[PDB]
């Protein structure tokens, strides 16, 4: 059988990446014209090209023979799968051929059966674009990703923010100023060059505008950014610097902005938390008597507190350090609010046919500071509903990393556990609250028009981290 034979042999040039051998594979069956072929053979070859664009002896033969392989695929009666047009999207994108890297991807998505276009497949166009400086054409793709529902990453964010740079855009500098800040936060040590290079250029010095109404659009998209038009002269003042636990940059100055999380997303997180919670008793009874009667400055994980530095083997529950976290938390209020504890009913009970206790914990029931989760659902969705949906501190020592709650959009959370988790800690007696830190470490902008952009620690991010302080002075 010659189809099972060359699809093996294929498969074993592209196990060492011998282009040169299953290239002459190819060329054996054409000529004999014995072997039939097939979608198999043509992806295998395709692959291989694309993966040879990086090895120096095999690149040229990739680029020659390529296109050849995918035009024989397409004429054979095969439609060229994801990978297939990737792969001759970086052969063109290879010899600086960004059009046809382009329209080969314009093919491709104008089918729209079963093509599902990754990032992947439009990145060797836009970066073939941003290299030889044609912002126009790049930017023509980034239309053609967010219509077709792609995420930019920080690499393609990057290309088109270097592009801008270096045609002199700045219309489209802060434009991707603000695309790093909203899809990225913190950048690369790269990426900080290409903004870096930016402001120390002449062009960047040459932009001007108010200040009364800018602080309404910073309050009003949430404290990170006002988002419209640079503020200043000229001559910017660029320096690296680390920042204080106090929310405070030690280059300029100033205040950094501890921003709100987005509240279009927040949305999408508690009606996805009460679409996973309905599911067999009843959870709308909770929703309405948080929204009835629930104004606190914080929510409490009561099982977690309670089985803190507790015996999993003893079964043994500490009421006391629930106490302690209900006082502490009242004196920290300005208004003095008692915050809203989440137990189980099992645990409600037999701790109110405890003697001992009966009276604090009926007390908190009566005074509507404890709340009984029903049995069979878990607890776990009660306190990040009560802390999402109202907007405040939710108490526990507890970073939720499971398959079950997926669900969680993992770039969503943990931004927003930063802001509103609160850890924890008792050493030997006395509670410590750890509260979230006063500022948020996200790019954003001053009033005056200021910038502060934080490089990613990626080995041991802490308090010193490097922040890239830019600002104008005038
Ligand atoms: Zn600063």
């Amino acid at each position: 059988n010659p189809e099972t034979n060359l699809l093996f042999n294929l498969n074993s040039c592209s196990k060492s990446k011998d282009l040169s051998a299953a290239l002459a594979l190819y060329d054996a069956a054409i000529t004999s014209s014995e072997v039939r072929l097939s979608q198999q053979h043509f992806q295998t070859l395709l692959y291989l090209c694309s993966a040879s664009i990086t090895d120096i002896s095999l690149q040229y033969l990739a680029i020659d023979r390529g296109f050849e392989i995918f035009d024989r695929m397409v004429s054979s009666g095969i439609s060229p799968n994801e990978a297939s047009v990737t792969s001759v999207a970086r052969l063109a994108a290879a010899k600086g051929n960004g059009d046809y890297a382009f329209k080969v991807v314009k093919e491709f998505v104008s089918v729209g059966g079963v093509s599902i276009p990754r990032l992947r497949t439009y990145a060797p166009a836009l970066l073939c674009f941003c290299e030889k400086l044609e912002a126009e054409k790049g930017y023509e793709v980034e239309e053609h990703m967010e219509a077709a529902g792609i995420a930019l990453e920080e690499a393609e964010i990057s290309a088109l923010l270097k592009v801008s740079a270096a045609t002199g855009r700045e219309n489209k500098v802060y434009r991707y100023l603000h695309k790093l800040r909203e899809y990225v936060g913190c950048v690369s040590e790269e990426t900080l060059k290409i903004i870096e290079e930016w402001f120390c250029g002449e062009k960047a010095g040459e932009v001007g505008d108010d200040v009364g109404m800018l602080r309404e659009a910073v309050l009003n998209n949430g404290g990170g950014w006002h988002g419209h038009g640079w503020v200043g002269e000229g001559k910017w003042t660029v320096k690296k610097g680390n920042v204080s636990s106090t929310g405070r940059c030690l280059s300029c100055s100033e205040q950094l902005a501890c921003v709100d999380t987005n509240e279009v997303e927040t949305q999408k997180f508690v009606d996805s938390l009460v679409a996973l919670a309905m599911d067999r008793v009843v959870f709308s009874e909770f929703q309405d008597w948080l929204e009835k009667h629930g104004d606190y400055e914080a929510i409490v994980d009561g099982a977690n507190i309670g089985l803190y530095q507790q015996n999993f083997v003893d079964g043994s529950f500490s009421l006391s350090q629930l106490e302690s976290v209900m006082k502490e938390l009242y004196r920290e209020s300005g208004n003095n609010k008692w915050p809203l504890i989440l137990l189980h009913k099992r645990r409600v009970k037999t701790l109110l046919e405890n003697p001992t206790h009966r009276n604090l914990v009926e007390e908190w029931i009566s005074n509507g500071v404890l709340y009984a989760t029903p049995p069979g659902s878990n607890d776990d969705w009660y306190w990040l509903y009560a802390a999402a949906k109202l907007k405040c501190l939710l108490v526990t020592n507890d970073e939720m990393r499971d398959h079950i709650f997926e669900l969680l959009g993992s770039t969503f959370f943990q931004k927003w556990k930063e802001r509103h988790q609160v850890r924890y800690t008792f050493v030997k007696g006395n509670l410590k609250l750890e509260m979230p830190s006063p500022f948020s470490v996200v790019i954003q902008e001053s009033e005056k028009g200021s910038w502060h952009f934080p490089v990613s620690c990626e080995n041991n991010e802490e308090s010193s981290r490097t922040w890239m302080c830019i600002s104008r002075q005038s």
